[PDB]
């Protein structure tokens, strides 16, 4: 009556390998790679993979590799591909991937979410959104030197020639950055406009936080390396998270995410990985305290079981006399059945870079921004075969396309805001980032 198990394939490699290089050698082989902290010291992870996979397209069908329409929604259909090769949980988690896809999500996937709201195609073209099959990764310990090959049991020889290729040169990735030429963004009528917009919503009580954002450019003399980019924003802001998605023409960098969700053995958790919750306030003895909860929220509460979900302050909101304490479900065990679909759709995008409610914040956001965020608080990580999961929110990320970065950055609006300095914050964000890029 033993249950089977299916451990992956582990391999110790030689020498410590340069992931970033071997993602820059075949971009197409690692579409993913990504830096963490253990609480240990810092790691990476590159994504192998294999070739399957699907893409939210721009006329709003999802398709596979061998460009077939798969009916439904984007996540419809990855839980399509996550039930026919799912396997059942072991119950250990040393090695936190251990194949299965490697995920992106633009911001733009929640019009399939909320189809309250417009949906917009990506201007370029490309896929709104991606998962791609990878049944290995190669994994780098900073702390200790060591490097691995990880994949699916059943995969030895995949195992074998990632073993091979790694350990085989290293030319050396990162280098031929050149500033740029020239560096643009939405002109701030825009935005201080779009402020006073929010602050009529938030004074009529409908809304009480709203993350407002803009975008900005650098346009370069030569096309852009997404890697050699990486390097410089990595140098520059040494964050304990970050990395780097690239495939199908989208070119994602992110220097320092938050947490969307992990899911580990059905315990979803959507707790920020640095900590602290955000606290927002505008420009204005004893204040009042009122704690808000959004009843009609729709999050983990949906798709735990009783008993398990752990409620906590997703943000503060801080203006006039007041302090709200935002507080929502955090945490909380997965009905066994739930996919992994589900808990995007319960989480995504997250609740402190949209607003509460977040539907109502979502809907104000779009008529006032007017184009799609694209990578800008939308998503990339991880899906193991067994359901575990690791997204990210993508917050301080730019998307190379040919000779241009975009990055967007954004300021939480709340009822005292002022509307220049709002502007102000949106520069301070964006300083960080344009200095690195020189
Ligand atoms: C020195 C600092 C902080 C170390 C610390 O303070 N601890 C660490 C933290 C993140 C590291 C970079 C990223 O990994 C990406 C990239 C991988 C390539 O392979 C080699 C280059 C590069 C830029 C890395 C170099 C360097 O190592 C960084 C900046
Ligand atoms: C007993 C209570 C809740 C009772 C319940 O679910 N009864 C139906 C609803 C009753 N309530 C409204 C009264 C409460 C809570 C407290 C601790 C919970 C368990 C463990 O942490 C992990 C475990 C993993 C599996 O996946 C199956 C689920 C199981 C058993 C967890 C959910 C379960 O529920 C437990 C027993
Ligand atoms: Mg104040």
């Amino acid at each position: 009556g033993s249950h089977g198990t299916h451990a992956p394939l582990i391999h110790p490699l030689p020498h410590p390998i340069d992931l970033l290089a071997l993602q820059q050698h075949d971009p197409a082989r690692f579409p993913l790679l990504m830096e963490s902290t253990a609480s240990q010291g810092r790691w990476s992870l590159l994504l192998v993979a294999q070739g399957d996979g699907l893409r939210l397209d721009a006329d709003g069908q999802v398709r596979d590799q061998h460009d077939l329409v798969q009916p439904g929604t984007f996540l419809q259909a990855l839980d399509r591909a996550w039930q026919h090769e799912r396997l059942s949980h072991d119950g250990s988690h040393s090695l936190p991937f251990r194949g299965g896809w490697a995920l992106m999500l633009d911001y733009e996937v929640a019009s399939q979410i909320e189809p309250v709201l417009p949906a917009r195609a990506r201007g370029d073209g490309r896929p709104t959104a991606l998962a791609l099959r990878c049944p290995a990764a190669v994994l780098h310990d900073h702390h200790n030197e060591a490097s691995f090959v990880i994949a699916e049991a059943g995969e030895q020889a995949l195992l074998d020639a990632l073993v091979a290729l790694a350990s085989a040169a290293l030319p050396e990735a990162g280098q031929g950055w050149q500033p740029p030429q020239a560096v643009g963004e939405d002109a701030p009528q825009r935005f201080t406009d779009g402020v006073r917009r929010v602050i009529e919503y938030l004074r009529a009580g409908d809304v009480f936080q709203v993350n407002l954002s803009r975008r900005w450019n650098a346009q370069f003399a030569a096309p852009v390396s997404p890697q050699a980019l990486y390097a410089q924003l990595r140098r520059a802001n040494p964050a304990p998270f970050a990395g780097l998605f690239s495939a199908h023409g989208r070119h994602v960098v992110s220097s320092s995410p938050e947490r969307l969700v992990s899911v580990h053995a059905g315990h979803a958790q959507t707790r920020p990985i640095a900590g602290t919750r955000p606290r927002f306030e505008g420009d204005d003895e004893r204040a009042e305290h009122v704690m808000l909860i959004d009843l009609e929220r729709n999050d983990l509460g949906r798709i735990c079981l009783p008993g398990t979900v752990v409620v906590d302050e997703l943000m503060t909101v801080e203006s006039y006399a007041h302090v709200h304490h935002i507080v929502s479900n955090v945490s909380g065990h997965l009905r066994p059945e739930v996919t992994p679909g589900e808990v995007i759709a319960a989480t995504f995008p997250g609740g402190t870079i949209t607003g509460c409610p977040k539907v109502r914040c979502m809907q104000i956001i779009s008529e006032l921004e007017q184009v799609p965020r694209g990578a800008y608080t939308g998503a990339f990580g991880w899906l193991n075969r067994d359901g575990d999961l690791d997204l990210n929110i993508l917050i301080r990320t730019a998307e190379v396309d040919g000779h241009e970065v975009s990055f967007r950055t954004g300021a939480g609006i709340v009822v005292d805001s002022d509307p220049d300095k709002e502007l102000d914050e949106t520069r301070a964000k964006a300083r960080g980032l344009l200095r690195a890029l020189g």
